[PDB]
């Protein structure tokens, strides 16, 4: 399961799921840590999302965002959504981008992803 | 009134006020529509604002982000938190800046400010 966009992703790579929202790691990171959060729903604009869906899919990347910039050893993470594609978006999904950051400061196998999503998962016991 | 950081925000200044969040306009903004949105209360980091006023800076975002994509002739926004120092953040409060986008696409006075936010308290009415 997981709509993300066109594509699923698979539960494997999904470290959190919440009643509305779900987060999952990056095949992909610009930096470690580089995780996503993204409607439950597959709507494809911000102003789509009801404000029931706009509270969750952020008080969840507020967590998120703390079990990562832990896990990471970051002193401070950089949210950016992309909304619309003037902003640059590609996927076709609303969707916060939640990276850990180091002072001064990728591709990778489903299994790979696997664990990091596996290790992540671990915080949210 | 209105606080932001180490300084306080002129009403003139701000353009819209919630139970919990406050926006305004940026002296210096980076591309015309550059608005922010802070928590009302001078938290510094994300993880430090309750669960409630992580729902309303953003489901206010939310509109602050409609009614200004719309006002400045926008095809879609970039959202973007800076939290922490690593991350970028100078002003030390939680505070997300909202920032409406053209096909490739600034100090300004407080009276100019003040007409800013005057003309965008409008679409709020
Ligand atoms: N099936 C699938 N499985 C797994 N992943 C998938 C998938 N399908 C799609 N995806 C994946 O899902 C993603 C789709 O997202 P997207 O297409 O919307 C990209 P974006 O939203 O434009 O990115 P950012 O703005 S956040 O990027 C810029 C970030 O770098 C930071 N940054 C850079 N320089 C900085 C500086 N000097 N100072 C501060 N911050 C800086 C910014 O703060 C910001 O947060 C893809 O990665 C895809 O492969
Ligand atoms: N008293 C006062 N009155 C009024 N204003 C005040 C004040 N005190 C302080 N302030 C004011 O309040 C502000 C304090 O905020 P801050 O210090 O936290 C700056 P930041 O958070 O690092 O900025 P961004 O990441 S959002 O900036 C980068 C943005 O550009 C966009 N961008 C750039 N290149 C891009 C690209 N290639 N693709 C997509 N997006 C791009 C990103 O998406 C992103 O949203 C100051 O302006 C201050 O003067």
């Amino acid at each position: 399961s997981f709509r993300f966009g066109q594509h699923l992703i698979k539960p494997s790579v999904v470290f959190l799921k919440t009643e509305l929202s779900f987060a999952l790691v990056n095949r992909k990171p610009v930096v470690p840590g580089h995780v996503l959060v993204c409607p439950l729903r597959p709507v494809e604009r911000f102003h789509d999302l009801r404000p029931d869906e706009v509270a969750d899919l952020f008080q969840t990347t507020q967590r998120v965002g703390t079990v990562v910039e832990k896990h990471f050893h970051g002193t401070s993470l950089t949210f950016s959504m992309q909304d619309g594609p003037e902003a640059g978006q590609t996927v076709k999904h609303v969707h916060v981008h939640v990276l850990p950051r180091k002072a001064g400061d990728s591709w990778r196998s489903e299994e790979e992803m696997a664990a990091e999503a596996a290790a992540l998962r671990v915080y949210f016991q």
